């Protein structure tokens, strides 16, 4: 399987008590990539369980699958968000305490010259290179969740890596507080993935982001 070096990265920030966001990068039974982020609210301070409900679920799914081809992918994404978002709702609503709970999630599947992105709310995917920053998904947003109805809509893509230089999963405590081109600046510099991810995350404490900052930095070879 196709897999970029990757990592993810995430910080509470100085001005809330819980960390909502979650995610991860998963692999399959032949290594193939899946990458993961979600920015959960709602409920009693649910949050937390919602983000961590799709990040887990995703998780075992994809562990569970030897092989998806890139022409099976956006199948496989749209019929898995969709069954965790029938699942997450009906968990919701059987827990008063986690009523009303939601999450955005956007994810996506590694191949060797593209990539399948699905997403479902305001966080975000972005190609870098060094004269460009390209917003591959369409923010929907108040804001559409999963886990706030039994019905969900996600929005595929697929888009060619062969020109770009970081493949950026975000939550949108990265993206409120940090311009795309000051995210651009930061990467066209030399450095590794975590030296890449630590500035990024410090520049957006140093912006005061108000809410959870989560992303996930993949370096295209
Ligand atoms: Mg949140
Ligand atoms: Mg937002
Ligand atoms: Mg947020």
């Amino acid at each position: 399987g196709s897999h970029m070096e990757a990592q993810f990265f995430t910080d509470t920030g100085q001005h809330r008590d819980k960390n909502e966001d979650a995610g991860g990068i998963f692999y399959n039974q032949t290594n193939q990539q899946l990458l993961v982020l979600c920015d959960g609210m709602g409920g009693h301070k649910a949050g937390e369980v919602a983000s961590k409900f799709v990040t887990d679920e995703l998780k075992s799914r994809f562990e569970a699958e030897n092989l998806i081809e890139q022409h099976q992918a956006e199948n496989w994404l749209r019929n898995n968000i969709k069954d965790i978002n029938f699942q997450l709702y009906h968990y919701a609503q059987e827990n008063a305490e986690y009523k009303g709970m939601g999450t955005t999630c956007v994810c996506a599947l590694v191949f060797e010259k593209s990539v399948v992105i699905a997403n479902v709310g305001d966080s975000r995917a972005y190609v870098i290179n060094s004269r460009q920053i390209e917003q591959i998904t369409s923010d929907h947003s108040i804001t559409k969740v999963m886990g706030t109805d039994k019905r969900v809509s996600p929005d595929l893509f697929i888009k060619r890596l062969n020109f770009y230089d970081y493949l950026l999963l975000n939550s949108d405590g990265l993206t409120d507080y940090v311009k795309d081109n000051e995210i651009k600046r930061l990467l066209v510099k030399e450095g590794t993935i975590e030296d890449h991810g630590d500035q990024l995350m410090q520049l957006a404490l140093d912006n005061h982001s108000k809410d959870n900052v989560t992303f996930i930095l993949a370096a295209i070879e």
